[PDB]
């Protein structure tokens, strides 16, 4: 049972466990897989209000993009259900870093138990 | 441990027990929230391309918590990530509304929760 969460306010992780099982964190937002499973990636990245400023959030799975997100400056929900492999770096790329109100703004992953029953 | 997945292809619930037991859900893939606590409310909207969309209506989604609207989502019809952390009560009904049903393809467009653990360590 494992799952991490990334406040960029205070750029802490907060955490199921002093050492997650799954994954390794970085004071910097980022994460390294350990184990090999299916992952729920998530996160909110709240915009600042455009009378302070195209709002872009990417998230990167070691060198190549896993997601692209884009809209005009409103609330991103991120993520999904991925595939991860141990061995994969998860982390997001910024169109501009001052476009991110960091109060309220937050990713994370867990991995996920099966889902083998149905309806 | 309790998650459960509703894809709309099938219109079926995947879950990680036969009756999990902090939610009931329903065929047309809303939920009704059994357990207090701490729940990450995820999922992929996936919409039909702009090009074959002919007038202008927006791409919008909606969440609901009972009747008050938890978020909305809008974007100029890509793949949209949904939800996020909240905090639900037992009695709570979670479902979406489209703007346009006939925005959303059915195919790989996917929605559910999972009740999280505490995670009571920080780094």
């Amino acid at each position: 049972s494992c799952m991490v969460k990334f406040e960029l306010s205070s750029s802490k992780w907060h955490m199921t466990s002093p050492k997650p099982h799954c994954v390794n964190t970085t004071s910097d937002g980022k994460l390294k897989i350990l184990q090999s499973g299916t992952y729920l990636i998530y996160g909110q990245v709240i915009p600042v209000d455009k009378k302070y400023i195209p709002f872009v959030v990417q998230i990167y799975k070691k060198n190549d993009v896993l997601q692209t997100l884009m809209n005009d400056f409103q609330i991103l929900p991120i993520g999904g259900v991925y595939e991860l492999h141990a061995g994969d770096n998860i982390y997001l790329k910024f169109n501009s870093k001052d476009h991110i109100q960091k109060t309220n703004t937050y990713w994370g992953i867990i991995l996920m138990p099966d889902l083998p029953f149905i309806s």
